């Protein structure tokens, strides 16, 4: 038989009770632009492949964020737009300002808001505990947005969070790979950066959902508290099951397995081994144990998780004594 259906625990219908319209990004129709309405300033360096450019809107001299979208399928082009447009106004969810084309090229490109090139990783390593934990809120407010908005966004890491320090502000950028969940659909695993891809994606368990942002968010909390970059670090994606494996022990995996008819790629067969559950005590010294509280622990143990259902929703995990402090100081200000 094949492996066995899942569903979201929350947030499950949401695209069904919608008009066709909200999630049919394929019938979409955009209105494009002009890209000399923008002159642009300055490459922002976000690596080889990406195309992202500071630049100023000549009729109010504002500044912007102009990304141009590299040769893709038109389909991708109005999913990112159709996601955007969305999710439009959400607590520290980019804002999509504008989608032109160059009258030349005829290149498609979307204007944001302006947002400093300053992304998390930047900072990630070097945050005090209270700022891991106020961080950690912000990134889950836009997570439990994009998913009570029938959204996941399937790329969550620390590039992906762009923080302005000084104003303590968050936005969760590069919609690029998020899709709609719809119940019983099954969605490519080859998304997501491979030290955050979910136990899922490495297995080719297609019938996914929002959880798969939670494993994600949980390798960058590991990641912060331990400081250790990254937390599950594998020379490839058979390997990443291995290194995550070998601190979430072999017992659960194959429960896991075994719970979702799972057929384990033949190439896994030497390589898992058997391993202990390890006691997350294991990775604390004396250059990170300031970070690390019985509340932050209980807190991780809770997003790492093979079983998806099994994961705190974004909600849930907000509700997780681990934010108190920061939920009380957010109340009073
Ligand atoms: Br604003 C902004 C929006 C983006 N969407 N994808 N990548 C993005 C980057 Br880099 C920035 Br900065
Ligand atoms: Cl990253
Ligand atoms: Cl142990
Ligand atoms: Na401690």
């Amino acid at each position: 038989s094949g492996p066995v259906p899942s569903r979201a625990r929350v947030y499950t219908d949401v695209n069904t009770h919608r008009p066709r319209e909200y999630w049919d990004y394929e019938s979409h129709v955009v209105e494009w632009g002009n890209q000399d309405d923008y002159q642009l300033v300055r490459k922002l360096g976000r690596g080889k492949y990406s195309e992202v450019f500071e630049a100023i809107n000549i009729t109010n001299n504002e500044k912007v964020v102009v990304k141009i979208l590299k040769p893709v399928k038109k389909k991708k082009i109005k999913r990112e737009i159709k996601i955007l447009e969305n999710l439009r106004g959400g607590p520290n969810i980019i804002t999509l300002a504008d989608i032109v084309k160059d009258p030349v090229s005829r290149t498609p490109a979307l204007v944001f808001e302006h947002v400093n090139n300053t992304d998390f990783k930047q900072l990630y390593q070097t945050l005090t505990d209270y700022d891991i934990r106020f961080y950690m809120y912000e990134i889950l407010k836009a997570l439990d947005y994009c998913h009570s908005m029938g959204i996941m966004h399937r790329d969550v890491k620390p590039h992906n969070v762009m923080i302005d320090h000084e104003h303590r502000k968050l936005r969760l950028i590069d919609w690029g790979l998020a899709e709609f969940y719809h119940p019983g659909q099954e969605y490519n695993v080859r998304v997501a950066s491979r030290y955050f891809k979910g136990p899922e994606l490495l297995v080719d368990y297609q019938m996914y959902d929002y959880s798969l942002d939670m494993w994600s968010l949980g390798c960058m909390l590991a990641s912060m508290i331990f400081r250790k970059e990254p937390f599950f670090h594998g020379h490839d994606n058979y390997d990443q099951l291995v290194r995550i494996a070998k601190v979430l022990g072999t017992e659960d995996l194959y429960d896991y397995i075994d719970k979702y008819n799972i057929e384990l790629d033949p190439r896994f067969n030497d390589i898992l081994g058997r391993h202990s559950r390890k006691r997350w005590e294991r990775f604390v010294h004396s250059e990170n144990q300031h970070l690390v509280s019985p509340e932050a622990l209980d807190f991780l143990d809770k997003l790492l998780r093979y079983d998806h259902q099994s994961r705190l929703t974004a909600r849930e995990a907000m509700e997780h004594p681990y934010f108190y402090t920061v939920v009380k100081d957010q109340a009073r200000m």
